[PDB]
């Protein structure tokens, strides 16, 4: 055991359904790169396309990390329908991870040769972060996580944070913090060493995965009337006139329960809807400030629809927008429709107000014999008692979990873009290629600037457990089911094409079966 | 036991007050209609009323149930009485129901006679919905509960839902369901045979029924002054001035707590108001919107009061209005104030917010040397750290629980209309009648359409456990009772008319106790 | 228990899912007709329509009976998609059936009145035949089965059956045997009176519910040739020549397996195709003899697909028809592809031949100097060694098993019609009234021809015990799943209608997974 001639794991990419729970595991191979040629940068940014908000100070490091944080990382396509379909709700339960076979590779370069050999003496150090001391990037949507296809190679992404610039500026103050990674305990592994984590899920609510099978504002009974009256009109000499709630009016009906809460974001039509011409966009985007910036809040918070059912008019500030395919980093070009995985979280518009419509009115004045009743519409509610809404969908290409926020105070910890908002989520699994001097022949005080260049290599497994909530439902007709349905087919979706690359042309969601409020 | 000549029940109507604790015993005669002779009706509606909100698509079925969910099926008017001058709260335990003393009237028509007789072989079926996998219809404030008063009999009203509509339309979606409630197992019962159900309440917080003894704003001591200093004024050269906060003036004291949350409803004045003349009323009342339609809600979120003490503005949006008397269904009658009875929450309004005024104003903009400083008025208020209000008052002629929808999300789930809000509420009760086909001759495919035509009677009891909260007080002086009081009285209230009828001619709410904030 | 006014069972209709197996229970409500007045009576045909297959001797008799054997008796449409979705294979484990809350009424006409009464000293017969002994008539794809939808009343179907007929006539044989059915000892029931009967299918092969993910002839590696070789030319003077079998080339592969057999049946175009015009289409069916007469097979025997893929061609003859609807008996009427509910069997077409087209090929000569090879092709192939086929698939509105003809010798025996080919079925059910006599005043010899006449209705509760094969699958990309897709929905489909007629639009079958071969 721990050797040059002896694999320290085994490849494992399996899911097992048992009962309610199913364990995914995932194994993917990995490439690090020696970010900075070993050395911590400040990184700074001044306002760019004329934005302050854009601002920022921080540092870059030398590590890299392992991010956990899509769904199709640990799901299969054919399980993630056997699951949307199958099941109410799942949560996650526990989580443990390994990093095994590593292999750093010395590349040298004589006269635009470039040869590649590996050192066996080489050192790749690897910390988990459990105490969560160091900012958190993981559950922010950005990119570097496991491949959806697991035969695919990827880079670790470079670790990074921002601390507290000044004035809007790339300036720091005095509050802004450096934080060392090497002040903290690692582990060092050679060849035939690995690494071994593992971790449990704090207890969070099920993702609802269903439905709604009415209508928050009709579930009164069409056949019975109301006990309640309702105040109608007032007659020559005003006095006020009632009539009964008759049945199945919907309209004029008391009310328990309460939509969540809405802003307005602007709608907008795709496929052969006819917009507008030639907008900038980003004027009459929503908008909040902090610290004197003004910042784009591109996933709303929760509570609202951002399509309604078979329409084309999309708000597209409530959307979450992929692409078919990864892309280059650093991209300007312009994309459209077809490009694009443009989700819809039309199966909520029972309990959900739609985005892009104002969310009612009330009275705005005082009447008297001489003025006549006025009401307004509003454009922005927030949350109110006795209020019923649903969360954010998630898709097998978004994120599972955020990190809530260290302060004194939040409400409702839900992630607006979706997942689990987790207080202590997985930690951080942060990894970096010991630095090998070169030929250095004298003393000198200053540090040593001259290295070997090195990469490594090596996999690592993902292990989850998820718990499912069964469906217990007495409909009688069919439901709808994620089904694999293409008119004319040229290729199959969510396979190689006849280069080798992986395509997945649509997004799916978990919101597929019915149920009654 | 269990026979043609055995009395299956014994007739149970009390009150047991030991300690703490009250139970409730509540007997009834029920009479069963054979509804859609058989039949499953698919019932639709497009807007009526010139209202696309009034549009559904739904499902009638043969199935009447029980409701049990107005205060005055259970409870007395002198033990009301008893329960609001002398207890702070009040949450239900437990509950059990029992149906007995069945029996099946076959009627038949020849040539207009109408004879009536009783089929001893004729069977009735009943299931209590456990699993809540039915549409939940009880909770909805309509008509068809157990009487107020004893020797009344009443109908079981018939069971019906509404599922999704598409575009406002009579038409159904794709998600639309139906549920047969045939698929359910359930006990069939003839002469001798009788039903008993047994259900445990979930932990929920006491009604509070009290009123707020002081002012939100007033908490602080008259007599000393505050060590806190607010900004009054700016002098010829602005600098900033202050004046220190003095002893009993409660416009300018520092606040640790703030109302409720607000909406502005229209208020109108009963009574001797003058009002306004030929007003309709529908275009300008609060309303909010959920796929497309606009729906008004006509009771509001809790956290305001619609009346201001003794004035006669209401503001009829925020009220509860019921009828001094039982109507036919579907009347389209106009009713006069004499009529109804209108429910006051004026008790509430230390520390709520009259709903027909102004929530408050803030700052509109920003001074400087040139402009200066500049307010608006707010109609519209929302849920704020540090907020305190009451919740609707529960009155003997309201519901007492209502079920919380069941979605992702939902914050303080109290009832608009009033009492408990369940996440598992008592069940649904459902009873047919069982079938019985008419003469039929010949074999066919198509199914038997042709019945005995036939309706049941029997007793239902239920009884309810009720933990009350001790009223713990140190006020010297005499409180607000309930008591009986008329001026020249022509009848008792709440007694029998000399036709028969049972006369309520005024609304008791909970809230005559007072208590210190 | 057991009296006028006690109920002897209870409403069961539910649906277990645990692990491996499910039980589905059902409840219905039946009637029975005294069927030809207490009478046995011999029925005959001779030739109509123009043929002499048509011919028949038999007897009717007063017994009804239960008929268990369509799937939608036992399955809901939501609970057989969650089947179908999730499942590779299915078969039935055991069967209990029982029959109770019996009630016989007496019907009696004077002027026209008739007047209705129930007989409470009445009986009804009821017993099960365990050994065989009777004509079995169940699994002949008759009509008289429990509904489809629970709260549907049904008629019990008359008994009887067809013995030999001599030379093709109405007259009987030697061989011709009468059973008597009060020849077996029975149960007999009044009011309070239930039967109960419990039966354990043998073992029997899953149904196997799948499509095959490749084709017979394409299971060889496309990347590697094969080391065999195959006769391709001759030269100038003929030697003979051979090539390299190689890769990717089917047409040319050596095959290990051989399709199932096949007969050669009309196609026809539904939809936009043409057709022809005025075809009787009587004489050109496919036919088999026996006893010097000639009958159409409308089934074939499995081993074929009547529709390939998303051609519009159907062999019809190869196909079960259903409708959309239930018929009254004895309809002539005319119906079209709208009405009709037409089963594709194509998603068998990788294993299975097109009924429509030619088998294959062989050669019809010996060849020489002077003569070249010739071919001919053959309309008709049948079991061969090596073969391989699917058998035809199961839906919802399709019986359940046959029983196997008691002779010597059978091969193979899976119904053409679908479902389990059992020895030993479940037992038929007979159910009779017994009569009462009228008034007799006198002796006679003669036996009684003057009769009380009466039904009886009552409930029947039937539950079957299923055993089913997991899906245990590496396919990385979404499956095909039952899904409910309808574009502009005026109604939903399997539920009840605005009048509460039950609508079934399209036909569901088993096999949407995937396998490979």
């Amino acid at each position: 055991a721990d050797g040059v001639g002896n694999a320290s794991g085994d490849w494992h990419c399996d899911s097992t359904w048992m009962g309610d729970r199913v364990v995914t595991k995932s194994t993917r191979t990995w490439v690090l790169p020696s970010y900075n040629n070993h050395q911590y940068r400040e990184i700074k940014s001044g306002s760019v396309d004329g934005s302050n908000a854009n601002a920022y100070f921080g540092y870059s490091t030398p590590w890299g990390y392992f991010d956990f944080n899509r769904f199709h990382s640990h799901w299969s396509p054919r399980d993630w329908q056997r699951l949307i379909n199958n099941y109410w709700g799942f949560r996650p339960r526990s989580l443990r991870v390994k990093i095994f076979n590593i292999q750093v590779k010395e590349v040298t370069v004589q006269d635009s040769t470039t040869t590649i050999a590996n050192n066996l003496t080489s050192t790749v150090q690897v910390f988990t972060d459990d105490d969560y001391q160091l900012p958190y990037v993981v559950g922010n949507g950005t990119e570097g996580c496991l491949p959806a296809f697991p035969p695919q190679v990827f880079t670790l992404p470079q670790y990074g944070y921002a601390t507290l610039n000044r004035d809007n500026t790339e300036n720091p103050t005095e509050r802004s913090s450096f934080f060392c990674l090497e002040y903290f305990p690692s582990k060092m592994l050679r060849t035939g060493n690995n690494f071994e984590f593992t971790y449990n899920f704090e207890e969070v609510p099920f993702h609802s995965s269903f439905a709604p099978s009415q209508n928050l504002f009709k579930l009164a009974n069409p056949l019975v009337d109301q006990y309640l009256y309702r105040f109608v009109s007032t007659n020559n000499t005003g006095g006020v006139q009632f009539n009964k709630n008759l049945a199945g009016r919907y309209a004029n009906t008391y009310k328990n329960w309460f939509p969540g809460p809405m802003g307005r974001t602007q709608g907008w039509n795709l496929g052969s809807g006819v917009n507008r011409a030639s907008v900038s966009a980003f004027a009459t985007t929503n908008r909040m400030e902090l610290e004197g910036a003004s910042y784009q809040v591109p996933p709303q918070p929760n509570g609202m629809t951002n399509n309604l059912q078979g329409s084309n008019t999309y708000a597209l500030e409530n959307t979450m927008i992929f692409n078919s395919q990864p892309a280059n980093p650093g991209t300007t070009a312009t994309y459209l429709e077809g490009n694009m995985l443009i989700t819809s979280e039309s199966e909520t518009q029972p309990v959900n107000r739609v985005a892009y419509n104002v969310g009612g009115q009330m009275a705005t004045n005082n009447q008297s014999s001489t003025t006549a009743p006025a009401t307004g519409t509003y454009n922005l509610q927030e949350i109110v008692p006795g209020s019923v809404w649903m969360e954010r969908d998630v898709y097998l290409q978004g994120p599972i979990w955020a990190k809530i926020p260290e302060t004194g105070a939040h409400f409702h910890p839900s992630p607006a873009m979706g997942g689990f908002g987790l207080k202590h989520p997985p930690p951080m699994m942060l990894i970096k290629n010991t630095p090998v001097p070169g030929n250095i022949t004298s003393f000198s005080d200053v540090p040593v600037s001259s290295f070997i260049t090195q990469y490594s290599t090596g996999q690592v497994t993902v292990e989850m457990e998820w718990e499912l909530k069964k469906e217990n439902s007495k409909r009688w007709n069919p439901e709808i089911q994620y089904t694999n349905n293409y008119n004319d087919p040229q290729f199959v979706d969510f396979a190689p094409d006849s280069t080798g690359e992986y395509r997945t042309t649509r997004p799916i969601g978990t919101r597929y079966l019915t149920r009654p409020l």
